[PDB]
């Protein structure tokens, strides 16, 4: 839909650095950017707001949220649990060889983005690699929450472009986890990647 794109716009902007926490959005502007009508900015920014990510304004306008370290921390306790659940869900897919296929090219692309230091391209590979996971388990409770464990804010203010090398065996470790097929050391291996962003997060402080 329509709505969607802007939807997803933002939420991919902010973690590519074209949006950034604290920004003033106005319609008319986002209208031109994503070449979409006024009533498909205001449905995406409806959803936006619903998910967490914009404060509504007035005169149609919105502003990207920034958070509070407390606050940071409280969706990395969602955060946590839900990428623990989405690996450990992904088990259900370990024998699906075109799914394995697909799992195994992500991490390629993660590893090949890594050695380039191109934030863009291992952006997109990672959310493929989530993605996958999430096609591999087909939970339905987490498709509608899905969002949630990318974390565009927490990304985008807490620089987590600068732990790119962590990240990316983090999710190294999730595959080969997942790919394994038993659910708790997949579980364990999602919530691990988690509890090392917030262990970087809270080592700045």
């Amino acid at each position: 839909s329509a709505s969607d794109t802007v939807f997803f716009g933002i939420m991919s902007g902010l973690e590519l650095g074209t949006f950034v926490p604290g920004q003033r959005l106005v319609e008319t502007d986002l209208v031109a950017h994503f070449g979409v009508g006024r009533n498909s900015v205001r449905e995406a920014l409806q959803r936006l707001a619903a998910e967490g990510i914009v404060d509504l304004q007035r005169h149609r306008g919105a502003v990207i949220r920034r958070l509070s370290l407390q606050e940071t921390l409280d969706v990395l306790d969602v955060a946590e649990r839900m990428t623990g659940l989405l690996a450990r869900a992904a088990t259900r897919g370990s024998g699906n060889q075109p799914q394995v296929q697909a799992l195994r090219a992500s991490v390629q692309a993660l590893v090949a983005a890594e050695k380039a230091q191109d934030g863009e391209t291992f952006s997109n590979a990672r959310r493929h690699f989530y993605r996958t996971l999430l096609e591999m388990g087909d939970n339905r409770e987490l498709r509608r929450l899905f969002p949630t464990i990318h974390m565009p804010i927490v990304h985008a203010q807490h620089r987590l472009a600068s732990l790119r090398q962590m990240r990316l065996d983090d999710y190294r470790r999730i595959a080969t986890a997942v790919l394994a097929g038993e659910p708790d050391a997949a579980e364990a291996a999602g919530a691990a990647h988690v509890k090392n962003v917030r262990g970087a997060i809270l080592d700045r402080q």
